[PDB]
DNA sequence: ATGCTGCAT
DNA sequence: ATGCTGCAT
């Protein structure tokens, strides 16, 4: 995720 | 993948 | 060290 | 049934 907690996605 | 073999990703 | 996701062939 | 992505805090 993020970052942080890629995207979603990338 | 793709689809198929989405993306990577999505 | 954590932390989601999407279907054509 | 079978493919894989990506970093700030």
């Amino acid at each position: 995720t993020x970052p942080g907690v890629t995207x979603p996605g990338v």
